[PDB]
């Protein structure tokens, strides 16, 4: 029953930081930098803001910036490929979620070419006591990420998930050797979001730290990074969101939340909300942050039914909601109505239907949903176990725009 | 001005995670750990929780169990030239700060033998590039009390016998590459050390969360610290090892502090700690603990503001009532500390403390001008004038509360 706090060795932070991070990069000695993300950030120049440094200081430099929306076998594949041939020392991963976990993969399968892809998918997709252990990973090349959303803290998350374009099927894989070594989290880089993406990304970031107070795993070592998480979260992701690039103080705390966010689920893993959004973000092209923030506060009354009610109840207290006197059932309602306000500002429908899923679509796929959510690796982690018809009854509710009740 | 969160690769912890991180250590294929600690714990067992396993897994072990309070160069000289002589792959420091410190520099000048300490004291006392760290040996630290934190720290100490003066280095690459923190090491600590090094603790998390150098990665690491120990520190002095649940909570608190001030450093209350220490040889945590209200006290002081992040502290920690205004917040977080001293059974005063009269006033200018030179008093909110570090001193002394 040892529990951990494993994060990458350095976490660099603060508008600015990314060209000073880099500087370590170069008196580490690193001759040779593949640069993994996506054209979006290619095209608007984000990339060139990491090789110009690199460049400057004798240090060859490769780009790919092939990396879509979700990261893809054949991608991976074609960016390990060129590690392959190019031969970096370092690999550094920019942009969102995408080229995160895509970079995270590339530099498993240049560190071990002889390994097929189906090992590591089969072996290595959730974190537990094993007896043969994760390939060694740091030998050919260290891992930088550089995160450019608010965000999905996988520049400090031994997680990475790859979809198998053949078949449709998403495959997670999870090890601590796939934790970055260095994580670069810089303000500058989040000033131009859309606000869908601020949204999106910041509710995604609400939900991790969220699901990772309350998981089984939560400890003493993770609860005050999800509780500053949070609160960050509560007192800058509005004005973030309705003034962007003119309040960088809430663009920046934001990004910085997001990460500590990271940290806590790290460490702590997620819960149900995590699974059925992945259902809902395969199923029906639903951005990951827009899934999770429609199914939130249905899990919150799901799982308040060490009690998660009590843990709820500490959240509300932390963020200043509750009043002197209330009970744990009134604090877990005024948690559940500064959501619903916050969903509200950020312009999230008030359910799936709402989101544009065509009832026929939902009802015809709802069963398998529900069956797939239940055995996503992701719900080991919660504090309720559920059963199969529970989270279809989740689900429903949440597609009608119904509160779930007991 | 970046700002970072830099702390070991792996830390562990849980009753009986010390055997279980062993685990990984054998796994990992070390063949050959020296462990650095000190007499006390060679003699009561400790070292053999440590050595028992690894031996049985077929890893070649040695002790070097000669480090005494305030670590000396001599000291770390014998245990490095062991290290040369039985080359490790490993070195596990247990014990509280003087193994910690201790292991760390004897890791350094295993790793660099060629490199005098007058370089290293010189160039890196202040957060050149680090002489390359974990080629020949990777660094495990085992905390056994509650606590420096220094299983989390780039900090180390050590003392130039010849002179009796203290050399601070500090650099990312002394971080060790894992923490290990067991409470079932704890369980045992006698009330003083309880004491002592809780209030470290509390002083810890108290200077990171007002430091300049603050930040949104350590302030909720700051205050989780102080909530456990505010929440767990009495039971676990009074209890001892019939509360193992309170023992428990305040030794990942003494580490969860170190997570803070390793990245946000300290202030003037470890500024003057340090010299009344070498001075009166006032164990770290008591000297701590005699100045953290007078700087509170200080720092508070009006014209973010320190003022402000105090009256945060006793917020989050359940202090303050509806409507009170900032100076009362304050007053209700003094109010708690002494409360809490009262327990612990630390004195009202520096004179409480057994220090002579006269011998205090013949040493506090000097006294109070290394307390400003300090490489602490940077990251504090108020700047200093060596003339108030006197008056804070004199005060603590007599046992009056500071006043602007
Ligand atoms: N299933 C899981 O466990 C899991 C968890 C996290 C991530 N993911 C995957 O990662 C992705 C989520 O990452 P994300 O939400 O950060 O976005 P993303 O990486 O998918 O990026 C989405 C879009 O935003 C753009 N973008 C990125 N940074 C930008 C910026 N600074 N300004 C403007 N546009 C920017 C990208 O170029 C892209 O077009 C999804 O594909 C998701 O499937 C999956
Ligand atoms: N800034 C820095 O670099 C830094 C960091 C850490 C500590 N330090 C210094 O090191 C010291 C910190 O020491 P500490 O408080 O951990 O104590 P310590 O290591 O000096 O040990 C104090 C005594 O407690 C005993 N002891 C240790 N663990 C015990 C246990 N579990 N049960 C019973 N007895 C136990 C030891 O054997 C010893 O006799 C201070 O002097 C401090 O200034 C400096
Ligand atoms: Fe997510
Ligand atoms: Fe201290």
């Amino acid at each position: 029953d040892m529990l951990w706090h494993k994060l990458p060795k350095s976490i660099y932070f603060r508008r600015g930081s990314l060209p000073i991070a880099l500087d370590e990069v170069i008196t580490d000695g690193h001759k040779r930098a593949l640069i993994v993300t996506d054209r979006f950030l290619f095209n608007n120049g984000y990339a060139d803001q990491i090789t110009s440094v690199l460049k400057a200081a004798g240090v060859e430099t490769e780009v790919f910036f092939e990396v879509e929306a979700d990261p893809t076998l054949s991608i991976v594949r074609k960016g390990a490929e060129l590690a392959n041939s190019f031969k970096p020392d370092v690999i550094i991963a920019l942009g969102g979620g995408s080229p995160m976990d895509a970079a995270k993969i590339m530099w498993v399968m240049y560190e071990h070419p002889e390994t097929h892809f189906e090992e590591l998918a089969l072996r290595f997709m959730d974190i537990r006591k094993r007896i043969y252990k994760f390939p060694k990973m740091g030998v050919k090349a260290k891992m930088i990420a550089v995160t450019t959303t608010s965000g999905t803290g996988s520049e400090v998350t031994p997680f990475a998930v790859v979809t198998d374009d053949a078949t449709g099927q998403k495959y997670p894989l999870a090890d601590y050797a796939l934790t970055p070594d260095m994580a670069i989290v810089d303000a500058n880089l989040v000033m131009d979001m859309p606000k869908s993406l601020c949204a999106f990304g910041g509710l995604d970031a609400v939900t991790h730290a969220m699901e990772a107070y309350v998981s089984v795993l939560a400890s003493e070592f993770s609860d005050g990074q999800a509780l500053q998480a949070l609160k960050l979260l509560k007192e800058y992701l509005p004005a973030s969101y309705h003034e962007g690039s003119k309040n960088p103080v809430a663009r920046e705390r934001v990004h910085s939340a997001a990460t500590i966010a990271g940290i806590a689920f790290a460490n702590a893993f997620l819960g149900v909300c995590h699974s059925m959004a992945h259902k809902l973000g395969s199923q029906f092209h639903i951005p990951h942050g827009l899934a999770n923030a429609l199914l939130i506060c249905n899990v919150i009354r799901y799982n308040a039914n060490p009690q998660a009610r009590r843990r709820y109840a500490e959240i509300a207290d932390h963020l200043g909601l509750s009043a002197p006197g209330d009970r744990t059932a009134a604090k877990i309602e005024k948690l559940l109505a500064w959501l619903e306000t916050l969903k509200a500002e950020l312009g999230i429908p008030k359910s799936i239907r709402e989101a544009g899923v065509q009832e026929a679509d939902f009802l015809a796929n709802v069963d398998k949903l529900s069956e797939d959510a239940f055995d996503d690796q992701c719900t080991g982690a919660n504090p309720r176990y559920p059963l199969i018809s529970e989270l279809k009854q989740i689900l429903l509710d949440t597609y009608y725009g119904r509160d779930y009740v007991e």
